[PDB]
């Protein structure tokens, strides 16, 4: 599969993390109930790259929201529904290019993350 | 493909706009170009299920339904048009390169009456 | 058509394209003031809205026309301080190597009816 | 295979920048990434350090047709996460450009 958004690149030691309510990329064409998913760390070492996938999609579709697993953090905006977002799924690189991952301003990023 | 991202339908209500609303915002287009159709594309998850439909906007005379004139009744096709726009084919805008170029986020003027389950 | 560095100016109205002297050269920040001179060539493909493509002086389909030469479908533009020399170091665009640059005109450029930027 | 438009060379004075200046503006990039090189073909294409046709070249390598630029605070690391894809080559207001270069 492939993430619908671009990657947040890690530069320092601090892994990616977000306070509750923040972290979900901006996607004005999706419902408020969809604003829930996870970031997955992919290390090639190199600069770690965290790719966002909606709940129930991506390499960790079977995991419930909040399932503790290394390289997987969870985010959910106030008002989302704990349901698999099958109607979004993942992106196909041959069909769609990645969306520039943007976050609402006032979002707290760790040292070494920029958006 | 469409120049704009799809309006996904999260409810039972199909997409519809009052006259004068519904045309996406595109700064690289003239007022004579603010007219076109939305086309519904429905898919199935086949999870042991009809997924939420997505509506793609295409300009008049472009896209899959490039031959349909304005106002043409057809299932899965609705028509939007800003006042002052011209009822002519618009090949100078045409369609988009999906995986080659980029998709434009479908925006609408503040105050556009969106049905339930549509967001922008 | 397409062989130009810039996107087209589409004529949505009846009036042909024209500019007052000193206007009409597309914004190209990485180019000398001596380069700000060239012409627009109308391309027509029921008829569709005509599309006007910009080519620098001494380039494009009319690379042999001197500046100011009268020819239907060719209007001339030039910014204050441009040299009347062929811009051979700029040339045309190869769509296989470079994409077109969105045509932008300075704020306050006088445009005829049916021309937008 | 660059990201920014090339700085066209008008004349024969090759492209060069003082220390701290020369890196094109990229709002989609971190301050640690503001380092790279320009490759000549004439046009000068910018490539972030470790990407493009001269990826394996270390910063400061003295090869013909390659100049090095870097912003204050940048890290001498390969910027592979940026890679190679246009974007108008935009420099901060006040960048000392040689004769025959315009931005
Ligand atoms: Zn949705
Ligand atoms: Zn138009
Ligand atoms: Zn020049
Ligand atoms: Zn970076």
């Amino acid at each position: 599969t492939a993430s619908w958004f671009t990657a947040l690149t890690q530069h320092g030691k601090e892994d990616l993390k977000f306070p509750r309510g923040q972290g979900v990329p901006i996607n004005t064409n999706s419902s408020p109930d969809d604003q829930i998913g996870y970031y997955r760390r992919a290390t090639r070492d190199l600069s770690p790259r965290w790719y966002f996938y909606y709940l129930g999609t991506g390499p960790e579709a079977g995991l419930p929201y909040g399932a503790n697993k290394d390289g997987i953090i969870w985010v959910a905006t106030e008002g989302a529904l704990n349901t698999p977002k099958d109607h979004i799924g993942t992106r196909n690189p041959a069909n769609n290019a990645a969306i520039v991952l943007q976050l609402p301003q006032g979002t707290t990023l760790p040292k070494g993350f920029y958006a």
